[PDB]
């Protein structure tokens, strides 16, 4: 199946990524905390639910919440401010909180449900967000020995993500608060800058944005 591009809300970031964030790929954003991670991901699950002639994807959502960030009323913010129905689009987002990096992994084969049901609808799943990636491992596995048990944890559970994205046609966004080895498709590096704005580069030019009542824009 062809790949499937969501706009991020910004012009600028947009072309950083060649047009959006793309379906069958993992693009992690990385970056300390305050950086804007959430933000974006909040942002993209309400572009991918647009037309695609607006830059969504007719596409529902799938959210694994690791640390409580998720927000339902700056979904319903940034949705009325782009002129969507706020209660419509929060209605497209299937949220889960995971407890520990074990039932993390769980939640991702879990989805697999929802997808599969959802897939000849007129509102298929389109983006899978995971914030944050990497909290619960980088709690549970620490000290000697922890480096190799914990890449290869997260090596299976990158592969279930994958294999997702691919199977389905789905936009993987996951985020990573920050020499280790990193398997997602697209990396991006978000730090802040002058002006409150929010400056991206691309890992392995740079997009600048705000953060606005519209979520992200230039
Ligand atoms: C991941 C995210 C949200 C979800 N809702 N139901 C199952 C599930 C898995």
């Amino acid at each position: 199946a062809t790949i499937g591009r969501i706009s991020t809300g910004s012009k600028s970031l947009d072309k950083l990524l060649g047009g959006g964030i793309e379906t069958q790929a993992i693009t992690e954003v990385f970056g300390e905390f305050g950086s804007g991670k959430t933000q974006l991901a909040h942002t993209l699950a309400v572009m991918v639910q647009l037309p695609p002639e607006e830059g969504g994807l007719n596409g529902s959502v799938m959210w694994i919440d690791t640390e409580n960030t998720f927000r339902p009323e700056r979904i319903r913010e940034i949705a009325q401010n782009r002129g969507l129905d706020p209660d419509e689009v929060l209605k497209h987002i299937a949220y889960a909180r995971a407890f520990n990096s074990n039932h993390q992994m769980l939640l991702v084969q879990q989805a697999e449900d929802m997808i599969k049901e959802l897939l000849n609808t007129d509102r298929p799943v389109k983006l899978l967000i995971v914030d944050s990636l990497t909290s619960h491992f980088r709690s549970e596995y620490i000290g000697r020995g922890a480096l190799a048990e914990r890449q290869q944890k997260l090596a299976k559970h990158l592969a279930d993500l994958h294999r997702l994205a691919n199977l389905y046609d789905i936009a993987v966004f996951v985020t990573n608060q920050v020499i280790l080895a990193h398997s997602a498709t697209l990396r991006v590096y978000l730090r802040k800058g002058k002006g409150g704005k929010r400056i991206a580069r691309l890992i392995d030019g740079e997009a600048v944005f705000s953060i606005t009542e519209k979520g992200i824009e230039d």
